């Protein structure tokens, strides 16, 4: 396999830009990130009201409309140690947290990240929707060919949707309370990505803007809920159209999706896309709500993930939508299920693990050049036992197979699971 990857890196590292853009719709927002410290949180919490911010530790709000609200569901958090998000809906409360500022900024929502990644690593021209697009919004995206369509133009030449993150320790100590596991608070002064907002242009005039692209990649549909998942997918699924009518292939990566009725909407919603990426928690997740519960629990239930039970889950997937490509990413391994067919499946695969191993090991990938760091990486002993699981299985000559007329192709791996789909997505039609 050691061969396979120097190869496949060597021949998408000359291929890659070849893509002629990528367009990449709605999310993207700032993230503004607070690293905690108790003096300060102690201090303020003291001015709005000890006793009123506890209520709120104890039973998250709904949304934040008050500082004492805003704090407490910090502190909720903190003494559970565990993740929550909520929308600041108060002008006051965004004055607040605006005020108490920030120690890093980083670009958030998969279309600024992609961008960066797709635009400012690999070279790739990229088409962006930026719900909001403020100065410090554009400069958070790096140099490169990343537009924007009115005419493209660079971001820099064009209010803030801000996400304030809050972060602590293990142990971080506030009150009598103690974080019991190192994680985060996230206050969304941002009122456009949660309904999957959709610039006016790219309403009216899609089919203009669309036409500068080869590739899709659509995201930020994994927050709506019941209630306003209506519209936006209705508008979705015009551009999916115009799309597959231009001949540019839509590649989504199916993040879990928390509403049950907007999920199962997504998965029919995938007849319309040609390409769909996921890991073994979103497979499952999607496979339980398709009915087959029993599959979704064995899809997650052995470590590494399933073989057979996730090809299974994949071939209940394309029964019921006729997705032409999916690409499954797991700890250990990867597998596609492609109508095209050929090695470019692989090499596009090969070069995507690399990228995840190279942003695993450095924590960030800033130049292409620097993938070639996953070579020395050792293949995982998990991704040659599921090899050995598949030969069996199917008649696998280097991890190529077939199974109902789609192609089957499986990857020892050594990417937050969009580096690693959106990667493979473009590198593979790159050689195309």
């Amino acid at each position: 396999w050691e061969s396979l990857y120097e190869k496949a890196l060597d021949k998408v590292e000359a291929s890659i830009r070849k893509v002629r853009g990528v367009l990449l719709a709605y999310n993207t927002n700032i993230d503004a990130i607070k690293y905690l410290k108790r003096e300060d949180l102690e201090k303020r919490i003291e001015k709005v009201g000890k006793e009123e911010v506890l209520r709120y530790s104890e039973e998250l709000p709904k949304e934040i409309e008050t500082i004492p609200q805003l704090l407490g569901s910090i502190l909720w958090s903190i003494k559970r140690g565990k993740a929550a998000e909520l929308l600041v809906v108060s002008r006051e409360v965004r004055e607040y947290m605006r005020k108490w500022g920030w120690d890093e900024l980083r670009m958030g929502g998969q279309v600024g990240i992609m961008a960066n990644l797709l635009g400012g690593v690999y070279g790739i021209p990229v088409i962006a929707h930026v719900p909001q697009l403020s100065e410090l919004q554009a400069s958070l995206f790096l140099d490169g060919p990343i537009y924007v369509p009115t005419r493209l133009i660079h971001p820099r030449e064009f209010e803030d949707c801000i996400h304030y993150i809050y972060e602590f320790p293990r142990n971080f100590k506030v009150l009598d309370f103690e974080a019991p596991r190192e994680n985060r608070f996230i206050g969304a002064a941002d009122d456009y990505n949660p309904i999957l907002y959709v610039r006016e242009e790219w309403i009216e005039r899609f089919e203009e803007i669309a036409k500068r692209s080869e590739l899709a990649i659509i995201s930020g549909l994994h927050p709506l809920t019941q209630e306003n998942h209506g519209k936006p997918i209705k508008l979705v699924r015009e551009h999916l159209k115009i799309l597959n009518d231009l001949g540019i292939r839509a590649h989504l990566e199916f993040a879990f999706t928390p509403d049950e009725v907007v999920r199962l909407e997504i998965v029919k919603l995938l007849k319309h896309f040609y390409s769909v990426g996921l890991n073994e928690v979103e497979l499952a997740s999607v496979v339980s709500v398709m009915g087959e519960k029993e599959l979704a629990e064995r899809i997650i239930s052995k470590d590494p993930a399933d073989p057979i039970a996730v090809i299974e889950g994949l071939l209940k997937l394309i029964k019921e939508t006729g997705v032409k490509r999916i690409h499954f990413h797991t700890y250990g391994y990867y597998l596609a299920l492609t109508r095209e067919k050929g090695e470019h499946v692989r090499d596009a695969l090969l070069f995507s693990a690399l990228a995840a191993a190279t942003k695993a090991m450095k924590g960030n990938i800033e130049k292409l050049s620097d993938i070639r760091e996953g070579l020395a990486v050792p293949i995982g002993e998990q991704g040659l036992e599921v090899e050995k699981i598949l030969e069996k299985e199917f008649s696998l000559r280097d991890g190529i197979g077939s199974i109902e007329d789609y192609q089957l192709t499986f990857i020892p791996t050594k990417g937050i699971g969009d580096t690693i789909s959106s990667s493979a997505f473009v590198s593979e039609f790159s050689l195309h």
